[PDB]
């Protein structure tokens, strides 16, 4: 399926099954297919599961402009509006934790029943003057430099620390292939703009606007989005939030811990 | 090209050349590109070739519901109507043999000039109380369990018996890459439901409804869809059917025996 | 984005940034993504960049008919008219040099600020009775025969002489993957017809109609499109043309010499 955003960007999404809806927001630089197992798991147990390809990724159009969190939150708002969702559980992985938080910050939670932040960059990823523990911007600057030389090989090399293959996790070549194949669909410009946006965007104000039940899940072996400065703080700052830490889990834990994730998502929806 | 099925599913197809139409139905888990050489061969020799991506595969939408043979047969009907095709030769590979046969069973053959069943699951694939010689459902249950753990690696390992490479067939890396690339485009859900549909659907009644010239072609080294309980029996159950057995051919014989198959399809069309 | 060509073919394109327009025409058997680094480089320095997937390639429709340079040139005119472009700098790579020149030859240069020919097939690639120094038709006849047996493997093997990996150039496995993945998107029919087209189309008359500033760039290690009989001649035949030769560069120099091409394209646009 598709809808057209305000600026004319056509955004691809899947909408599977029926019941109360769970809307999924993928991480970088993947697309709605990273959720396919969570979606099959939940839609075949009575939920409606929806997942889109963020502008610039997967099967969506690749606009030059709007590759920023306010546009991404507003893209989400249009999707929810288009389908008239109500009592939606918002589920965001990695950079996709930020646009689901920023949807709530910019639009309220009238349509929202719950929030799940998975290995998410919230509340802040890169350094700020009062957040020196964040990741230095120079790290992201180098990533952008390498992306602008060879993004194919950069993503292919990203597989190991993403999935923690360098730390003993076991992930098939098949999954590594599909990861790279999906990433290559994406726009170079969107791929690079998203690094800027997630390096620099401060979601600490969004944390205070979150007034729904919230489950934060993070692997403490996460090489890409460090638990101590993201998920751990997001749980503390969101009033009432629950935290689950998957021990030694990597960033790609929707793959390596798929069953555990599925069950935790089901438990959360049934609380 | 696209057409929209009754439930809203957009379905991609290619429509090449001009002349009497030949409409191709692909097997699992592929899409219309598995036919590209037969299409080029026939459309250079004065036939119109049409091939669609089944719903849930390739460039088509991925609906949660309708991944079943009657819906597949009805998709094919809407394609035939959408184009107003007449004297169509229906060609189905593998699971694709069932939906061209179910099309005729549900809609009759008024539009149909002839039927080709290639490495096809007809008349029946899995076991039934009166057909213990079919493949036990257990076997399919395990394929499903594995696909629901890692479909990428499952399809990757599927290349070997599909093509008979595990038994010595020689098939390039490029073929194997393109095979997985196409597979990964499909829906997890459609990919899993098709196994259920092809394991359990009985096309014996459909065989009695086929009243057009029919050529059944099957490799007798087919490790995926065994010759003895499928093509062999389809050729006997269909009044007037002709049988060709490609000696030592694997399941993926549209690749390993492409030239032979092109010539047979051309000779059938010219009879 | 997409527009619809005269014959109904839908053609995908990207249109990034704003400013004076630069319109890119990819080579064989690639798509608009081959320009993503030039596009990002120029669009973030004040230029509008536009690049399309040729009919039969990438995300565009795969028509059986029209795979010829006059049609390719008219597709480009319809894009230019669709976007109402003025003072456009046309940039063509490899076979893509041919449809931008043919566009000038058929439509005039009223809309055109400039022409850049990169590793281009212009002014003529294959032999003619007055050009035995061209590549013999037999060579393209054999390529076609191989493409019509296994285009997946043929493009895979094409990576090496394309990038000059066999003559010590260094190109990552990620770029070779991406190149193959993009290639597999294309039609078998378009992939083969384009060989016919670039083998046999004479663009010498087009050279005499080019009355805009022109930069010709070629690598003199090009193993695919021989510098001596294409780019070197094109620069001589086009009045006022400037020539740059990238020493030992391969055909795939938009990758191996990306930064240098970027700077040269920027310098040309600022001339």
């Amino acid at each position: 399926s598709t809808f057209v955003a305000k600026d004319g960007t056509q955004i691809y999404f899947k909408d599977w099954g029926s019941g109360k809806p769970v809307l999924f927001s993928h991480g970088w630089p993947l697309d709605a297919d990273m959720w396919e197992y969570q979606m099959e798991y939940l839609s075949s147990r009575g939920y409606r599961t929806i997942a889109f390809d963020r502008r610039g990724f997967g099967r969506s159009d690749q606009p030059w402009t709007g590759n920023d969190y306010d546009t991404f939150a507003d893209d989400i708002a249009q999707l929810i509006e288009h389908l008239d969702l109500k009592e939606v559980t918002l589920v965001g992985f990695s950079m996709g934790g930020g646009d689901v938080a920023r949807y709530i910050a910019r639009h309220g939670s009238a349509r929202v029943a719950g929030l799940v932040l998975l290995g998410a960059v919230t509340p802040l990823f890169g350094q700020k003057p009062d957040y020196p523990q964040g990741v230095p911007l120079d790290v992201f600057a180098r990533f952008k430099t390498e992306l602008l030389k060879d993004r194919a090989q950069f993503i292919s090399d990203f597989n190991a620390p993403f999935y923690g293959i360098n730390k003993g996790q076991v992930v098939s070549q098949g999954v590594q292939t599909q990861t790279l194949q999906i990433a290559l669909l994406a726009s170079l410009k969107a791929t690079v703009d998203c690094v800027t946006a997630f390096a620099e965007t401060d979601f600490r104000p969004d944390m205070a606007k979150i007034d729904v039940p919230t489950l934060v899940i993070h692997g403490d072996g996460d090489q890409i989005v460090p638990f101590e400065t993201t998920g751990k703080v997001a749980a503390e700052l969101i009033k009432g939030a629950e935290l689950k830490v998957y021990k030694d889990a990597p960033h790609g834990f929707a793959v390596t811990h798929a069953q555990q994730l599925n069950e935790d998502l089901l438990a959360f929806l049934k609380r």
